[PDB]
């Protein structure tokens, strides 16, 4: 049992299930999805992030503005999103299905983003997806769907910002220290909904964003404590400002990390976003392989459109990595780092270690054209190198620091996108 | 004049009413007396206390779910005894006549208990009497009755603990530690729920439970200097978990305390509890002897039916005190401690003292069979030990330590359940 | 056992024989004693208190200056008094005895005051009375003697104020919110003086002075739980600034302890330029304060040389010799319905109860055999001459309460005439 | 790079060696090893402790006091030990050779145990063992003898208690909520003199004790950024009462980093009087402990000549002599699916997990070939005998797994039965 206490949550450590399994997939849906739209220390007058629209929007000056003022007119209210955000071709099995061939092990929608727009049937707010627009617990039927697909489910909550409580707008990254809601009680609101997140779906994953409300960091004690005696295997993210977190996120290490990013630049579904602002799969699984070699998870995000369906070039980039995960899947899931993160061949090609007990993946970052490789700085533990897509054995010798090996051209030619070798 | 802060609400000592009152009457009653069930570090698995029927019913395992399920349904929300609670033949006036009677000088009924429903008119929730069940402010006529029968009236209330807060039970100590409300929304709600039955029935007695919740605590400076201002001989019991109190409470010392227990051994009315799990009234008797003579009150607990009655066992050995305090009151109400506590004779009898100035009042718990009564380590001022109950002068000598005195059996026939001698 | 928290140190409250007390003495004597002179808005300008000697002396051209510069020289520093502190013919069993016959059951010296010099051999400075003028330990030879004689024995410290960390005078009352001490050193240093207090003479009662640092006030739970643990017949003053004391001080009837404190004269410390009470204004003081329930701390300025100024000396024996007579009318009391009452002549009253006894202390000895007291009816029980017992007629007319007390009897009393109904 | 708050400090995960390390020695000893005595509700009043001889002390007319005051005489202060401790014939590289024979990864020595004595040359107190007794820096000679056998370092040092600062002992639990130092003065002592074994040697453990001072909890995020950013392996208890820890301690798998401490005997500090456990229950111990995720921190108490007792060096000596053998299913091991397991006749068996394969070791050696463990299922691998490498044979058997070991193996183990599946 956990105590209500930092020294004592401390006793929490990032929970196995997690460590192992590497790769996630983040969904930004909202009613900002409706508008969809954003332009390709400037960077909230011109915000490339879909989900900021209505930030954008409240900045007079802006392209968003522009936009808006367009396609919706001067008096079209933000808010009014809401109901045009009907997600009537939505369906969650076929997310879930979709997710679990990409090869993730995890999804966390978000619950409510910045704008405060919440996708379940909150009685804290009316500002939700039951009451408008899908009429529709969006959130209880995803978790539903993606634990019948055999996956891990997580909640995004911002936490730390929400525009129901704010008139204003963020300019810069400075107006962020005394434009958010303030009040004890939005300190509350924030509180209980977790607290109801916990209660209604009983998460995974606790991803906050935008720090805690300040007047209310001492209710986590007994949040966290709360969850943690309710959900051993539940998790919580580094983004409440307080001394407790499971991992850490980003946008060798001994604490477990989290590396965040979307197929394309925006976060939310963007139609402005040409087909060349997206990594071709080639990066996606470079990525995923470079992040997993250093100890952390990848968490992928989509933006899904306001009618529920994910666009084709997002489903397309999500089916070529699993394609690829699912080959070479024993290679990341499950894998701690090694004695080193990364290397090169003389030839340039980088290389990335996975280790899982006495095996060590070396996987390449592209396919080498030449039979003979010669591995940079490396002398390996004289055992037994192989080929790891069809098994067979491999001849090598080491030579000063480096360390040479062939690797016969009949087997580059299977291996698809990475050459993965594997040491004994 | 008080002002708001500790130092100065220390100039507030218990008032003499309630140090001289020795008796009263504690009242748990709400719409758990409806269900009114409970079974005959296991305790909250298997409450004894019918006044937390909710909590035992969120304990699925619980006997108190399996009864609840069978008699009600497992669909049948805990809530929905609010509309069942409808006190139809409930005559406050009968309950004064009898507290009266059974020698109580002050009263004190459950406004909230930890289920959150307030037995009053309340304007800041619906879940009330007025509102719901028995659509009458219960709390209010019990205070005109109680003071129409010229007894004094104060207030319990369950500041620390309301489950119209929480989701989750208590299944251990330990989870009282975080399962409270927690937010800033509820320190308003119980400050300004204790200012309104301050404002509404200026109650005697501000009997709070389960501490006060942390947000808050510094509100009660506010609270009880308000209180104090326009009541001076309002009182202040124990469990704010603040620097400040009028009396101890309990389940030679220089403060004054309070002993609380119930006729039976649940507060809340329960079925299921046989007429051998209650305390007959010499037990009553001895109770409120050896309580007084250590400085306290007795608050012995009533509960009544749903319907607004109380059991004819309660009536029973309330009356029965009441017959005992209406002969032996005048060496119980308005005394003090003596030089010590208690003593014993060579028999084994156990006695106990009061004083009354010159008096010293000598309260044997029960009636010794001989007439010669020889009380052990005890050496009377040199005075005149006599009868109390016909008055008759008695003959006594000192014997070393010991006390030797003859009391003729024909005195002894005539004393009920105790009998008591008085030296000056 | 006590707890080192707010919520758990209330369980102690006023010990019994403090209550009981009702008289005690007062003794403000240290280096301020050898020069030992005050002058006879504006009030630290011109202090009528000599303790306050120093302060005054750092306020240029102000009369103690004046006085200062003339006695004894300009470059003639207040910390060199120390030396001159010597108690030559002190005798602390003359004093113990004196305290007795005064009729006062316990005995508060200043260990220190404001000065910051402390009449003990502490350990945390080398500015006291052991390393310094007497060569003696003040303190402890007086708490020996006053327990021989049968008294209790507390300590006044000024926690709040210390000169010796300071060097700007105080001028005004605002001044004292911003001339302190104020480094945590000092919140140590009263900590562990007082600490020390406890662990050498384990006093009956704490009388701390002008409040408690700042810094050190959440140390005092730990302090109050420490002392009450090792002597719960202990007690503490108001004087702290925390949610905790045990009696209420002061320079319609209370439910607290509380103690009136005020000098036979003006001044705590010896004066000079001393203005004084008369023996039946101090008498008139001991039982109004007690009939309201409070306790009477009368303090004492003697020289440096250990002396008690016979003037002082005169008026306590003159208190004691009436205490001798009336004290079963004081001692062991508590307040009655009601502290006041008067006479149709005029003449103050107040009462002292005893359980089944009330004492009618009349202020003065009423000139007229009839006596008529105001809105006073007595429940016919046997209204008694106090002093010598005799049973005296009354009778209840209206509001008031008629009574004949022969000439015989009014004679007889000294200062108060008293009565004993039941 | 670490920040100074508790948000950063988390950042620091325990160091691999400490997780790899499994076992450690303790060492108490200072000047209440001169006495070395302590006896056979009341645990204060009995202390089986000898560190604690002068709390024991201060309680007059305890057991302590009683052999005090008939061996030293009442008038022999506890202070007076400092000069006995003269660790005549202490010889550093004898205690660092015995601690790695005994198969120890590191040593914990009480730079300053509650009595407040410092076993180096400390600049903030002159009650240490340069100025005093051994008149030599014996954390530092330890330190450098530790470290030149390949061992790692670390430092007791008692934060929370420091006797030095009070004169009343405790004599129940709750007298630890305020029978403290208390004091700023304290808390800034405490953090310079952590500093200082941090600059003056480095620890590769800081083991704090008793909590850290109140008035200097917040120093420590300041204190423990500096101690990583200059030794990133090194590493901290979990006795300070802040946020921030690296493994916990104690005198289904837990997911974070602990040791459980205990001597070889009842009491740490050397005790005459002594009751010790047999090279049997060490290991026994050792190997539960380590299956359940923990490292051993097993004291000694030298006596104040700087000799280790016949008794505790032959423990020690029989534990590495067992560790020798079967050092490798221990040292650098993870924890297993679970835990522990027992046979159908009643012996208990622990698990250690050394990534593909996993060692079985036995509590014991079962007299019998046929082996049946209850609750276990193997996947098909191939288990070894451990100590010989021979191979066994195994089947499963609905919940059991029934195993065949020769009796020619199974005499051939010391203690315990080791098997090595795959
Ligand atoms: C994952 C990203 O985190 C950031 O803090 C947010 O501002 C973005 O909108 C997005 O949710
Ligand atoms: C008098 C008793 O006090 C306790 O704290 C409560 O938990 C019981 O329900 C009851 O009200
Ligand atoms: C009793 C008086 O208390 C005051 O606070 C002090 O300033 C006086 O010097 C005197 O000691
Ligand atoms: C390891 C033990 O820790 C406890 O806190 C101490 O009181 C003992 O003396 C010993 O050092």
């Amino acid at each position: 049992r956990y105590k209500p206490d930092w020294e004592s949550l401390r006793e929490h450590t990032v929970p196995k299930w997690f460590d192992k399994a590497k790769f996630g997939i983040f969904i930004h849906w909202g009613i900002y999805s409706v508008p969809g739209w954003a332009t390709p220390d400037a960077w909230f007058f011109q915000n490339p992030y879909a989900e900021w629209y209505e930030n954008s929007l409240r900045i007079k000056e802006s392209p968003t503005w522009e936009y808006h003022v367009k396609t919706y007119g001067e008096n079209f209210e933000y808010e009014k999103f809401a109901d045009l955000f009907t997600a009537e071709k939505w369906d969650p099995q076929e997310w879930a299905d979709l997710f679990k061939k990409a090869g993730a092990k995890y999804v966390i929608p978000t619950t409510k983003h910045h704008d405060g727009f919440c996708l379940w049937g909150t009685k804290y707010t009316d500002f939700n997806s039951v009451k408008r627009g899908p009429k529709r617990d969006l959130v209880g039927d995803l978790a539903k769907a993606v634990r019948e697909a055999g996956l891990r489910f997580g909640v995004y909550y911002s936490g730390g910002l929400d525009w129901r409580f704010t008139t204003e707008p963020i300019r810069y990254p400075e107006d962020l220290s005394y434009i958010r809601p303030n009040t004890y009680e939005y300190a509350d609101y924030a509180y209980k909904q977790v607290m109801e997140l916990v209660d209604l779906y009983l998460p995974d994953v606790l991803w906050n964003d935008m720090g805690w409300p300040e007047k209310g960091k001492e209710d986590l004690k007994y949040l966290f404590a709360y969850y943690y005696n309710k959900h051993p295997e539940g998790s919580v993210n580094d983004r409440w400002g307080v001394p407790h977190w499971d991992f850490k996120t980003a946008e060798l290490p001994g604490y477990k990390w989290e590396f965040t990013r979307g197929i394309g630049l925006s976060f939310g579904y963007n139609r402005n976003e040409g087909p060349e602002h997206m990594l071709s799969v080639e990066q996606l699984v470079y990525t995923l392989v470079d992040v997993v070699s250093k100890g952390g998870n990848l968490l992928l995000n989509v933006g899904p459109k306001g009618d529920g369906t994910i666009p084709d070039l997002q489903k397309e980039r999500l089916l070529g990595l699993g394609e690829w995960l699912r080959k070479y899947g024993d290679a990341i899931y499950g894998t701690s780092v090694w004695e080193r993160c990364c290397a090169k061949t003389e030839d340039g090609t980088e290389i990335r270690f996975t280790r899982k007990c006495n095996r060590i993946f070396v996987i390449f970052l592209g396919i080498p054209t030449g039979e003979k490789i010669v591995i940079e700085d490396l002398n390996l533990s004289a055992g037994t190198v192989r080929h790891f897509l069809t098994g067979e054995r491999l001849s090598f010798k080491n030579v000063g620091k480096n360390l040479e090996i062939t690797v016969p051209k009949k087997l580059l030619e299977t291996d698809s996108i990475t050459l993965v070798l594997e040491a004994v």
